[PDB]
């Protein structure tokens, strides 16, 4: 009767669920962890061509409402995803995103060159992250239109496939439109991830009267509860603005029915980072159960009957 | 014994509560409201030159988290919260700030210069904001930096006294740091306070499928619960930043406990904005109580003994 089924980018999707991007995703086992879920896709940690140990530590916090991290792109480095991707990633379970973070323009130029082959052979699609907000003196690519074109007009150069971008939050429709226009000029930016933290929120314990993450003085991007009408926001006004393109959702979802607002709000896959942080792969059996649950007291069969459909006033 | 006084702009405050400028204050009867309360201070509705009526409704919702708002600058006009400052504040019972949002750098210039007088034989301080997130077709003013550097160049040179500086947030210490480097530009901005709603977020209501205020496809300014984290984190970046001003924090305080969180980040005011809307006036006698009974088991006796304390790790 029902289907979580998600078609889209020459891939078949069992559901629209997934890691968000440096969510339980950068080592082997994480990786193996997130295909053997029941989640319909998964992204790798956002990679830098060679490994970074990341920000000093603690630099994640669950809190009530969601979590604040300042991360700083701990990974493994690219090579390290791409072999992923190539050689053990098994794309019978699920298409496999590699998401990608270079710490200039030039970085990601050359990782894209590298990714081109193994996107040819194995499938793997970029998730071009233009919005780490952690990383200490880099300022998040998408918050700088110029920066932005910049990437994106190196990366379409090189890169001879499709790709998304993970964009950080917007919060003027003079910057959603800023963005799309640009988005919009890219033909092989296919998708758009909606949203990366919202950055440099900054916890402070009432306890310890303190900050409760070691880097940038306790400033890290948030996510979780916080950030459920930004990302919807974001997802619905790029949505909108780029119908040429698919919006996959990110932020705040814990529950099926926080997923099927992310799908209403104009999302194609959701992507679950701080309740994953929290619960773990498990949650995708939950997400996929609840998505349905959702669903079926709606009388929605399908993602396609309310994708976008948000109703405005 | 304890104290929650604040001395700031030649002035006494018994405490640091006060509204956030739009709620609770846009009639007479509010502003008397709001004089009549155990608030430290009040700010009078942002006003453009004439009234508005605002945009369409519902335009306000509250919600679990907080609020989302498309108020559309509806008041009064100058005129009227001229005249209040004027005329009929008591400002024997507590300083009043005065909300301005012109359209355009020119009404801001226009109604300044009539504010001036008032001003110095009143004592009314202006709150200029620079952030309104829901006038269709006009963006946060303070989300371009050369807009913002103009705007307040241009008020600086008809406004012969101190004023304060409602802030967007920002999400970035690029932009904490441009943001900052204008408003360190002038010396007559003594006061900034941070921060407006975290702009042009989207709530959509999973049962109606739909978005839950009219104005701008549903999109909204977010405040309450949702926006603590980045309201301290603009707090503190600013306080940081702008060592010469004092910070009025303004963004997801309910509780005394979270007024502490505020000024631990650098607050000197603490601004009430959707838990305001949400109890009424009579918050501020809570708040007072509370923030001191924080206070109590803290072991601080004033303000300036923990402001901008917060402890980095
Ligand atoms: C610990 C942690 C690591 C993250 N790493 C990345 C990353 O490497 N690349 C990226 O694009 N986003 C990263 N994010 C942001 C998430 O992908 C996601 O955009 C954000 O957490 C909002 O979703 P959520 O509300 O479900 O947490 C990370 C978030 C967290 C909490
Ligand atoms: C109904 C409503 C009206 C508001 N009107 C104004 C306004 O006129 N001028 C302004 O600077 N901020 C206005 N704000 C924003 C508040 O001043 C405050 O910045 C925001 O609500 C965050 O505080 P909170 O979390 O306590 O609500 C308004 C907010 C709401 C909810
Ligand atoms: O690694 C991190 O700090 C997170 C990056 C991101 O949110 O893109
Ligand atoms: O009147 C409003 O819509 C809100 C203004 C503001 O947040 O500055
Ligand atoms: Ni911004």
């Amino acid at each position: 009767s029902m289907s979580l089924q998600v078609n889209l980018l020459n891939n078949t999707f069992a559901n629209p669920f997934m890691n968000a991007a440096g969510v339980m995703c950068t080592t082997t086992e994480e990786l193996v962890a997130m295909t053997e879920s029941a989640s319909g896709s998964l992204v790798s940690k956002s990679c830098t061509p060679a490994l970074r140990e990341g920000n000093p530590t603690p630099r994640y916090q669950a809190l009530p409402l969601g979590s604040i991290n300042s991360m700083g792109l701990p990974n493994n480095g690219f090579d390290f995803y791409l072999a992923y991707a190539a050689e053990q990633h098994d794309y019978g379970k699920k298409p496999l995103f590699l998401s990608m973070s270079g710490l200039s323009m030039r970085e990601n130029v050359e990782m894209c060159k590298r990714l081109a082959a193994v996107a040819t052979e194995k499938g793997v699609i970029l998730e071009l992250n233009l919005s780490c907000p952690n990383v200490p003196g880099k300022p998040q690519v998408a918050y700088d239109f110029d920066a932005m074109r910049q990437c994106l007009t190196a990366v379409s150069e090189v890169y001879p496939h499709s790709f998304g971008v993970k964009m950080p939050p917007y919060f003027d429709f003079a910057h959603f439109d800023a963005a799309a226009e640009i988005l919009n000029e890219f033909p092989k930016v296919q998708f758009i991830t909606c949203i990366n933290s919202i950055g440099n929120g900054l916890v402070i314990d009432a306890e310890t009267e303190s900050v409760v993450i070691k880097p940038k003085q306790g400033f890290g991007g948030l996510g979780g509860r916080y950030v459920l009408p930004t990302a919807l926001a974001n997802i619905n006004a790029f949505y909108r603005r780029c119908p040429g393109k698919l919006i996959f959702g990110c932020g705040g979802v814990y529950t099926g029915e926080d997923a099927f607002l992310h799908v209403l709000a104009g999302a194609s896959m959701v992507q679950v980072g701080t309740a994953l942080q929290e619960e773990g792969p498990s949650i995708f059996e939950r997400l996929t159960s609840e998505l349905l649950g959702v669903m079926a007291k709606k009388r929605y069969q399908t993602l396609d009957e309310f994708r976008g459909k948000v109703r405005t006033l």
